C-alpha cells in the first residue's frame, strides 16, 4: 500500500487516538468524578487512556487443512479483541494475504472506536485468515472457515455473549452461514441464542434485511449529513446536495457497490470505479446496475462497454467526492496533493495515512472519517444480533393491533367533529394519507433497519459537528470523532468502582 | 550478549528441528503405514512435519493492574501452545523483560520436543509476563499472577486437561500457589481435579516431593549416563566418573543451585558460580551449602569469603564440565572457541546457538542437549499432575500390606529350608539386608519420584545413544534427540484416519 | 436366518433371558432382602426382571452427508442403551445393511449380560449405521462416522461417563480414531478424560496393547477352560487339549483371524476358513500367517494355493471345533443336525438360534455361549478405558523401583545364607530364573492385558461350571451364563431404591 509513508497500521490508529486524547484530556479531568485533585486527576486520566489503547487479547492460530488434491496445508489466522469495556466484542473476518497481527489489531481498535461513535454497545474485535480466497475451491474454503470457527470457539473468541464476527474483505453471507452452523452444531448446541454468535448471516438463516447494503446506505447518510450543511460546503466551495455532484469509488465490493448504488439514486453521477486490476472512467457517469451485471458475468469491471479503461490511479481522478472502499493506506503523502476531490468519504477502514491527513487539511479537503462514515455495517449488525435474541420478526405481534388502533384513533377525530359540526358539515372522512397508509400497521423489520440507521448516522453526525465546533477543529472531523469516542469509552472506566482510588 | 550470532530463538529451534527432520525422513517413509508409494509417501511425511513445526496457538495479553501507590499500569503477557498432539499442554511461566512472542514460541516448542524425548504425554506450551519481578512488591506480584491466570483461564490457556503451567525464570512455588488458588476458586471450583491445573506447587498445596530440585537431579543423571560410557569419554580425553571432575555453572537459581548440589555430592568439585552481576572462582572448589547461605543472607554470590570475584566470563573458565543454567544464547560463535570445557551440560533452554554447535563439534566438545538434559523438571511435573488426579499419597493404602507380605515371603524361604535341612542346619534366619529394610513397605512418594526420574533419564539416554550410533552422529547428541522426538511426535500423526488413510 | 427359524433377534435373546430367569427365580426370592414375604417377594423379583429386559433408550437417526460426487444422501443409524445399572454404557458400532432397530437392541442387551458375566462394570449399548462400507470412499466414511459421533454426542449417546463405543462389524481402529477425535475436538475439548469416550483406539491415540486381537485371545481361553476339564470332554467323546484337535472358523476378520491364530499356536490345526464369498478347505491344516497375507494382497481367501475352494457350508465341515465368527443366526434348525463338530465356540454374537440350541443339546454338542466366550473384547476395552483415566502407561512409575527391590529381596536371602553357612558354603548366588528375569521390573501394559484377560476368562469359566452343576444343566452353558448374569445385574436392583420403599 506504499513505500515512502507506510506507517504500521496499528501505530497509525494510535496516532489518530493520541490526537483526540490531547483535545479532550481537559474535559475529562473536569468530568472526572474524583474527590482528589490537580495532577492526580490529570494522572488518572492518562492511566485510563493508557488502558484503552492497547488490545486486550490477540490470538494467533496455525491450523492444518486437507486440500482437495489430498495434500496438507497450514493456514494462519488471527483474531484480536481490542476492548471488553462492553461485553460482546464485535468485528469482521478478513480473508487476504495482506492480513497480519498488526493489521488485525488496528482494525480491531477501529471497531471499538467506531462502535462508540455510533453508540453500539460492543467492544471492538477483528479476525484475519492469511489466504487469497481465489486460490481455493468452495469446498476448501468451507473447511477453512469451519475449522477456524472451532479454534476460535475453543479459546473464547466467538460466542453470542463473548465475541460476534461478521463479514469483511472477501467474506460474506456464505462464510457467516458456515460460522453460525459450526458454532450452533457444536459448542452452542444447547444455547437458545446460538445463532447470534455471528452477524451478516443470510436472511433465511437469521440474518437481517439490508445488512449486505448496510455500509453503502450508511456511507450515503454520512455524506448527506455533511453535504447539506452549507456551513461546511461553503468552505469547500461547493453547493449543498447530490444532484450536481460527481464521485469516484475505489473498490466495487460490498462497500463500494452499494455506496455507488445509493449516491447514484439521489442524483450524483459515478464518474469512475476502481479495482485491483485497474479502473474505468466516463465523465457522463456510469450506471451501477449495468456495471454490476458486467462484473457479475465477466468477473471484472475492466472492458465495460459504457466506459473506458482509465489509466492513472482512481484516487487522482477529477470529481467532487472520492470514496476509497478497498483496503487501508491508499491515500498517503505521495498521492495526496493530487486528489482533485473536495470530499474524501472513507468507506474502507484506515484508507488515509496521518501524513496524508495534513495535506488534506491544508488543501481544505474535508475527510469524513471511517469510524463514523462506515459504521452503518456494525450498526445494522447490532440490529441482527438483537433480532436473534428476540426470536421474532419485528412487528409480527403488533401489526393487527396497531392497524386497528390507528383507525379507531382517526375515527375518534372523525366522530368528534361530526358530533360538533352536526349536520352543517355532514360526513367528515378522516383517512390516512398515502404515506401514513404504509405506516398504518407500525414498523416492520425493513422499516426499523432503515429508520434506525438513518437516525444513528444523523445523531452521530450532529455529535461530531458540535465537537468540531467546540474545539474549532474545522475540517478535522476525524479528530472530532475520536474525541467523541474517547469520551464515551472513558465514561465506562471512569464512573465504575474501578478507578475510585 | 555478544552481538554476533543472536538469531531468532524460534528460527533457531526450527533449525535444530529441520536438521533432525532430514536425518529421519527416510525411516519415516519406511514406517509410513500407507498403501500408496514413492513420492506420495515422501510428500506426506513432509506435510505432517510442516504441521508439527508451527505453534498451533499463541495468546498475547495486555491487562491493567493497580500498583501499590494507586497508579495504573499495563503489563504484557503471552502463552503459546505449540502442540496438542497430546491433550494437556505443559510448560512454565517466565517473568522477565526479555520475554516476547518469539521467545515464548521457541520455549513452547522446546517443551513438546523435550516431553517427547522423555516420554511425558504432554504437548508443549510456555508463558511469559514482561516484567522484572524485582521492581514490584509481593502484593503487586500476587495481583499480577492472579489476574494473568484468569485471563488465561477465560481463553482456555489453563486447566487440568487443557494446559498445565509450572515455574520457570523468576517464578516458583509461591506463584504456582497463587495460580492454583485463582483457578480452583473461580472457574474450576466444581472440578475434582482443579489443583492439577498447575505444577511445581508447594508440597502442602498438592505439590510433589523433590520437584524444586528435580531439574538439578535430572541434570546430574543426564551427565552421569554419558560420563560413564568410556566409548564417549575416550573421545573427549577424560576418565569416566565424577570423582576427579571440576565444573562451573552459569546461574544459581532452581536449576543451577541444585545441579551444583548434586554434582558436588558425587565427588565433582564446583570451581565457579556465575550470576548476572558477575561470577566467583576457586580452584579448590566451592561448597554448595555455604554459597547458598551467603546468597540467602546477602542477596548475591559476589563477595563470598571462600572464593574470589572472577573477572572473565564464567563460560570461559577452566574446567571439565560447563553447565549453563541461565537464559538462552549464552554460547555463540564468538565465545565458543574459548570454553575450555569438554562437556557442555545444557541446564537452561537453548543456551547454545547453532553456529556455536559447529565449533563445539570441531573442537570435539560433547554437548548434552537441553531437550533431554533438563527434562527432569517436566518429568517430575508429570508425576505431580498424576498425584493430583489420584488424590492419594503413594503407598498409603499399601504400606502395611506389602510389609507384612515381604516378611511372609522371606519366612517362606526360611521355613522351607528349615524343613529341608531339618536339625542339621538349625534356625536359618532369613532377614532383609539394610537396603531392603528401607524398601520393606514398598515405595513412597519420594521413592517413586527418584526411581521414576532415574529410570526416565536412563531410558532416554540409551535411546539417544542408539540413535547417535545408527546415524553415526558422533558427539551430535542434539540431533540424535530431535530425531527421537520427531519420530515419537510422528506416530500420533501417522495412524490411519488421523492424517487420513 | 431362513424363513423357518429366523426369530426376531431381540425376542431370541429375551428367550435366552427368560430361560435363566426361571432357573434362578428361587435363589432370588431367597437372597431378597425384604421384611415382607411369600408372593410379595415372588412378585418383586418378577417386577425387577421386567425392568432389566427392555432397553432403556434407543435413538434412531437420519442424517445427510455430501457424497464425493457432489450428491446428497441420507444415511440411517441407531444406538441403543439397554441398561444404565452401571453408569457408563458400553458397546460397539456396526456398519452394515443388515442393521436395524431390533438387531441393535438385541446386541445392546447381549452387551450388558456379557459384561455382567465377565464382571466389567458397564451397562450394555450398541450402535449400527445402515451402510455397506465397501460402497463408499475413505473420505465419505470419515464424514459418515464423524457426523454420526456428533449426533450421538448431542443427545447423550457418547461420552467417557455416559456411553463408550468400540469396534464391531466393519469398523476398527480407524473409525474409533475418528470418533475420539470428533468428540475431543468439540464437546469434550475441556474434558481431561475426553479420549476415554471410545475404545479400540489405535495404540498411538490412547488405545491399549492387544485390543485388536483381544477377542481371539479370549476365544482361545474360553475354549481352553472347558477343553481341559475331562468332566466335560468325556461327554463329547474327546480327549482334553488342543494338540490333536481340528477347527473351522466362519469369518476371517478381527474375531476369526485371531481366534484362528491363537488356536493354531497351541497345536490345533485349522481345517477350513469361511467368508461371505465362500470358504476354503484342507484336512492337513491351513496356516494363519500365510492365509492372512493372501487375503491382504488379494482381498479374498478364495483361490488360496495351500487349500481348495470348499463347496458345502463352512458350518457343516468335518472338525472337532466350529467357531462361527461372523454374524447372527448362522446355525438354525435346518443346518444344526449337520454340524459334525462336538464343540460350538461362539465368537460372534448370537450365531445360534434357540431352536438350534435344542438339537445341539440332544446331539450332545457343547455350545460355549457368546456372552462369555467373546467377552475378551469388552474386557480389554475396559482396560483401555481405565488406562485413559489414569493417564500413565502401566509400570512406568514403578519399573526401576520394583527391579531394584527384587534384587535386594534376593540379596537378602543370599546374605542370610552366607551369614549362616559362613565359609562352609562360600558364595551362594541367588539369581532370578529366566522366567522371573522377565518379570523383574513388574508388569507392563502388555503383561496386564494378557494376565488380566486370562484371569477374567478363568474366573468366569469356573463361575459358569459351578452354576451348570448346581442346577444340573449339563451342556447348557448358555443358561448357566444368563443365570450368573441375571444374578449380578439383579443384585444392583436388590438395593437401589428398588426393593426398598
Ligand atoms: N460489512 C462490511 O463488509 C463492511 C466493510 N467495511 C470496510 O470496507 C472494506 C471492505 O470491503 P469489502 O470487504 O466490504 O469489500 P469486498 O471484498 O467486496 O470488496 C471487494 C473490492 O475490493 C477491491 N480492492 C481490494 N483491494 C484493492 C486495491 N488495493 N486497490 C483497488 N481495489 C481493491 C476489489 O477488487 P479485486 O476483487 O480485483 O481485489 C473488489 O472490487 C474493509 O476494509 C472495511 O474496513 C466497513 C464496514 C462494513
Ligand atoms: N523447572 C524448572 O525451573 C526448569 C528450568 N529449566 C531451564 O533453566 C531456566 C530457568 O531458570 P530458573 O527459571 O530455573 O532460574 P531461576 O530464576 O532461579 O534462576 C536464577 C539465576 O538466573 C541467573 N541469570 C539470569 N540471567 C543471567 C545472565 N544473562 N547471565 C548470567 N546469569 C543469569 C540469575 O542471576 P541474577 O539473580 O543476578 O539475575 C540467578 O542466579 C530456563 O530457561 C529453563 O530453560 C529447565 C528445565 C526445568
Ligand atoms: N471388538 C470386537 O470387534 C469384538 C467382536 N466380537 C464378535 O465378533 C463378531 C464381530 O466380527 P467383526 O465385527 O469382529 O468381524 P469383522 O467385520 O472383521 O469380520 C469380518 C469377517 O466377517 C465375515 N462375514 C460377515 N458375514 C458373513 C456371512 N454371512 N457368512 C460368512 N462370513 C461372513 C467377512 O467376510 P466378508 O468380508 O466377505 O463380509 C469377514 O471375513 C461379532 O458378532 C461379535 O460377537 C466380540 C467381542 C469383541
Ligand atoms: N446488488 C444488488 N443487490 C440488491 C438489489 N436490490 C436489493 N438487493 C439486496 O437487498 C439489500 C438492498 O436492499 P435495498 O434495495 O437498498 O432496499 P430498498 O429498495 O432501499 O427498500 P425501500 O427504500 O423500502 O424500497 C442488499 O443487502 C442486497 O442483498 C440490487 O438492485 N442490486
Ligand atoms: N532450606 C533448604 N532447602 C533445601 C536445601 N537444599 C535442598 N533443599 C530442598 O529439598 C530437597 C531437600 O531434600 P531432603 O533434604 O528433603 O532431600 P533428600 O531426600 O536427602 O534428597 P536425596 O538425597 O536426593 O534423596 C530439594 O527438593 C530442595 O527443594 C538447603 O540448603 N536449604
Ligand atoms: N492383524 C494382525 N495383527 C497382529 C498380528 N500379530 C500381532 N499383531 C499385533 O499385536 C501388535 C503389537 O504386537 P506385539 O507386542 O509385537 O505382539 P506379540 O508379538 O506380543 O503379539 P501376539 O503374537 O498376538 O501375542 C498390535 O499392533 C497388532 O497389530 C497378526 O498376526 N495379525
Ligand atoms: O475439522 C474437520 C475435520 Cl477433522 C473433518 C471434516 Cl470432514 C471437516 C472438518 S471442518 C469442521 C466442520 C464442523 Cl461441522 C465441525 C468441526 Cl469441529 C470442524 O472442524
Ligand atoms: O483483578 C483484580 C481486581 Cl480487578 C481487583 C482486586 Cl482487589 C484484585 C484483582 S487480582 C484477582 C484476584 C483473584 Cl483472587 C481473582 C481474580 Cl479474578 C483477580 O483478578
Ligand atoms: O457435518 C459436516 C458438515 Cl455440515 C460439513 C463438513 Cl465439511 C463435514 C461435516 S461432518 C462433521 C465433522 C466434524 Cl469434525 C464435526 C461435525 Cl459437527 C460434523 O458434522
Ligand atoms: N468489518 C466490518 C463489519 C464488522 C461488523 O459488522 O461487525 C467493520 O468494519
Ligand atoms: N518451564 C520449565 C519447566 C516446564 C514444566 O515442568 O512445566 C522448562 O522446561
Ligand atoms: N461390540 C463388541 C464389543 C465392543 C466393546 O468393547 O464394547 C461385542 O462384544
Amino acid at each position: 500500500a506504499d513505500r515512502e509513508d507506510d506507517p504500521n497500521f496499528f501505530k497509525m490508529v494510535e496516532g489518530f487516538f493520541d490526537r483526540g486524547a490531547s483535545i479532550v484530556e481537559d474535559k475529562l479531568v473536569e468530568d472526572l468524578k474524583t474527590r482528589e485533585t490537580e495532577e492526580q486527576k490529570r494522572n488518572r486520566v492518562r492511566g485510563i487512556l493508557r488502558i484503552i489503547k492497547p488490545c486486550n487479547h490477540v490470538l494467533s492460530l496455525s491450523f492444518p487443512i486437507r486440500r482437495d488434491d489430498g495434500s496438507w496445508e497450514v493456514i494462519e489466522g488471527y483474531r484480536a479483541q481490542h476492548s471488553q469495556h462492553r461485553t460482546p466484542c464485535k468485528g469482521g473476518i478478513r480473508y487476504s494475504t495482506d492480513v497480519s497481527v498488526d493489521e488485525v489489531k488496528a482494525l480491531a481498535s477501529l471497531m471499538t472506536y467506531k462502535c462508540a461513535v455510533v453508540d453500539v454497545p460492543f467492544g471492538g474485535a477483528k479476525a484475519g485468515v492469511k489466504i487469497n480466497p481465489k486460490n481455493y475451491t468452495d469446498n476448501e474454503l468451507e473447511k477453512i472457515t469451519r475449522r477456524f470457527t472451532m479454534e476460535l470457539a475453543k479459546k473464547g473468541f466467538i460466542g453470542p455473549g463473548v465475541d460476534v464476527p461478521a463479514p469483511d474483505m472477501s467474506t460474506g453471507e456464505r462464510e457467516m452461514s458456515w460460522i453460525a452452523d459450526t458454532y450452533a452444531s457444536t459448542i452452542g448446541h444447547y444455547d437458545i441464542n446460538a445463532h447470534a454468535c455471528v452477524t451478516g448471516k443470510p436472511i433465511s438463516q437469521g440474518g437481517i434485511h439490508g445488512r449486505i447494503s448496510a455500509t453503502g446506505r450508511g456511507v450515503f447518510h454520512g455524506i448527506e449529513n455533511f453535504i447539506n450543511e452549507a456551513s461546511y460546503m461553503s468552505i469547500l466551495g461547493m453547493t449543498p446536495g447530490f444532484g450536481d455532484k460527481t464521485f469516484a469509488v475505489q473498490g466495487f465490493g460490498n462497500v463500494g457497490l452499494h455506496s455507488m448504488r445509493y449516491l447514484h439514486r439521489f442524483g450524483a453521477k459515478c464518474v469512475a470505479v476502481g479495482e485491483s486490476d485497474g479502473s474505468i472512467w466516463n465523465p457522463d457517469g456510469i450506471d451501477p446496475k449495468e456495471l454490476e451485471d458486467f462484473k457479475l458475468q465477466h468477473g471484472t469491471i475492466l472492458g465495460f462497454p459504457k466506459a473506458k479503461i482509465y489509466e492513472g490511479s482512481i484516487l487522482e481522478v477529477d470529481c467532487d467526492i472520492l470514496i476509497p472502499a478497498a483496503s487501508e493506506k491508499q491515500l498517503t503523502k505521495s498521492n495526496a496533493p493530487r486528489v482533485k476531490a473536495k470530499i474524501i468519504a472513507e468507506g474502507a477502514n484506515g484508507p488515509t495515512t496521518p501524513e496524508a491527513d495534513k495535506i488534506f487539511l491544508e488543501r481544505n479537503i474535508m475527510v469524513i472519517p471511517d469510524l463514523y462514515l462506515n459504521a452503518g455495517g456494525v450498526t445494522v449488525s447490532y440490529f441482527e444480533w438483537l433480532k436473534n435474541l428476540n426470536h421474532v420478526s419485528y412487528g409480527r405481534l403488533t401489526f393487527k393491533y396497531e392497524r386497528d388502533s390507528n383507525y379507531h384513533l382517526l375515527m375518534s377525530v372523525q366522530e368528534s367533529l361530526e358530533r360538533k359540526f352536526g349536520k352543517h358539515g355532514g360526513t367528515i372522512p378522516i383517512v390516512p394519507t398515502a404515506e401514513f397508509q404504509d405506516r398504518i400497521s407500525g414498523a416492520s423489520e425493513k422499516d426499523i433497519v432503515h429508520s434506525g440507521l438513518a437516525y444513528t448516522m444523523e445523531r452521530s453526525a450532529r455529535q461530531i459537528m458540535r465537537t468540531a465546533m467546540k474545539y474549532n477543529l474545522g475540517l478535522d472531523l476525524r479528530t472530532a470523532a475520536y474525541v467523541n469516542a474517547i469520551e464515551k469509552v472513558f465514561r465506562v472506566y471512569n464512573e465504575a468502582g474501578v478507578t475510585f482510588t
